[PDB]
């Protein structure tokens, strides 16, 4: 029992982190096989960041201008190319620690673990979610760019995020490992306001199921609702609409607890309308939405 | 910016996890050098757990009864001994992945990362704190015993916890790596009730400093207090007494923000007396106490 914001073990990803320097800028890179991936803004000076023309800035760079260091040893760069907002630095050495891996582009609501790195060295690991406004609420300081987000399935690391920037509101934006930003964000120092950060309804319901599995049952009520009635309440509270796909995804948690999805929806509806009344659920005074139904099952079953 | 419940990167500890089986019981072991540490209750059957005589049960066990498997390969046990509540299984092979390490016994209020393992395989990593009642609020299922708690200082892993059991209230109890339980808990299936789970005051203040550093400043008031006045309020709210040692430890966070410790104490006093009023601090609707002043500085500075 117990329910924690759990990250995947980060060892497989630590073995991939390198330091990339271009000019005076140092950030992190991800070394898989003989390629080092990093944000293309590594080629920018602070002045460049306001309105960068990446194709033009890249012309002034050669292989020897990208300094890649894995541990305390230097990697030889034999090629460089830009794919969307990431640079792919071809090195002459395959990473001996390359795990089985995939590059995936996640959808909002999906969670992942971040290995926050500085100077190619991992400093910490924490669990994130891709917000419905395509930002992540991370913990990143200067030098953290190139830190990655990932999920692990037994021995296969699915990289889904690469850190690029912090918006003026303190939230974070980045790309998948193909260099495409999540959301409408661009790698430029300009006014980029995030949209409504709505609550991930299916995740809140999954976490309510986790609470019931872990003995926290006070919020369970004698009511039920329909998808349409619940969604009227969800819209009012800036919650994402719940679909039949979400109900189907919650099927196994419903079976494990014996609580029909729509009954749990009615419990959530009363929690939204009445509030917590000073009470807590799984040690939280607010409704947690950064656990997917898959994370609740994985944590409550012990998948390694 | 951003503030997350961050765990240490777990790679150094993943390289130490092994599976230990004795009879029909399988749990986790920690392999450092040529020694595998694991909870001594690995020798118990379910019946034994109610009133075990560990010295007597151990007499019936020989080296070949302890099956140690690191990955998919078997380790040869050439010695076994009981140190308090842990067994030390001497193996013929030094762990090639043994990091620089220390065994430390932490005090309540101190935080650490747990690498939850099952069958010697890591499933997740999360941040914990040793509660003032000597329990931890972990996330552990059947098979998790022998999972460890640790802190990392650059390249030295300081192991501080080894998981042994779940109390009937869903909280967790375990030992340091010398086999001594934290608190009054014993490795026996009997009535063991935990004491008052008070709030770690110095940690709440550290997290309030982290909130100010990260732009969440609404709770800052125009008041100050004294250590004695604050402690009267802290006692009323089941908060740990704040000492001058805690004030000294908060010195650097006070210097960074320009907010005197006693002024932050007065802000915390008003938060206790008035509540949050539906507001949040660093995305939480309650006062977080599982970040030490050292964790706030480390996260807010980027220590790798
Ligand atoms: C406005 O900056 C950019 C815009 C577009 C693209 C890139 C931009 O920055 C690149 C460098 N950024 C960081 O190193 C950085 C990342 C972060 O998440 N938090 C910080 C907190 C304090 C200081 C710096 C950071
Ligand atoms: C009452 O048990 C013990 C008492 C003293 C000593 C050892 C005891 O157990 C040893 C085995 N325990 C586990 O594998 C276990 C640990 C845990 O934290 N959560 C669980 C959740 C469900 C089922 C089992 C567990």
């Amino acid at each position: 029992s117990g329910f924690r914001k759990m990250a995947f073990p980060s060892g497989k990803v630590e073995g991939c982190m390198v330091q990339v320097t271009c000019g005076t800028t140092t950030l992190n890179g991800l070394w898989l096989d003989d390629v080092v991936y990093c944000p293309r803004h590594v080629i920018c000076t602070s002045e460049d960041m306001l309105n960068p023309n990446y194709e033009d800035l890249l012309i002034r760079k050669s292989n020897h201008n990208f300094l890649v260091q894995a541990g305390n040893v230097q990697l030889r760069v034999i090629g460089h190319s830009m794919q969307n907002c990431v640079l792919k630095l071809k090195v002459d050495t395959a990473n001996p620690k390359t795990p089985k891996y995939k590059f995936v582009r996640i959808q909002p609501g999906q969670t992942f673990s971040v290995l926050a790195c500085y100077n190619g060295s991992p400093s910490g690991v924490y669990q994130c979610a891709m917000r419905p406004n395509f930002t992540i609420k991370g913990s990143f300081l200067n030098g953290s760019c190139g830190s990655v987000g990932f999920n692990i399935d037994y021995d296969c690391v699915s990289f889904c995020y690469m850190h690029h920037m912090e918006l003026p509101t303190g939230v974070h934006a980045g790309t998948d490992l193909e260099g495409n930003f999540y959301g409408p964000f661009v790698d430029r120092q300009t006014a980029q306001a995030a949209g409504t950060d709505t609550t991930i309804t299916v995740n809140v319901l999954a976490w309510l199921y986790a609470a019931v599995i872990n003995g926290d049952r006070w919020f369970l009520n004698r009511f039920t609702t329909t998808l349409n009635d619940f969604n009227l309440v969800a819209m009012k509270y800036n919650y994402e609409p719940l679909t039949q796909d979400h109900v189907d995804i919650l099927g196994p948690l419903s079976a494990q607890t014996g609580i029909a999805v729509l009954d749990m929806c009615a419990s959530l509806k009363e929690l939204l309308q009445n509030g917590m009344n000073g009470r807590t659920i799984l040690g939280s005074a607010l409704l947690e939405d950064e656990f997917t139904p898959f994370d609740v099952v994985r944590q409550c079953s012990g998948v390694t």
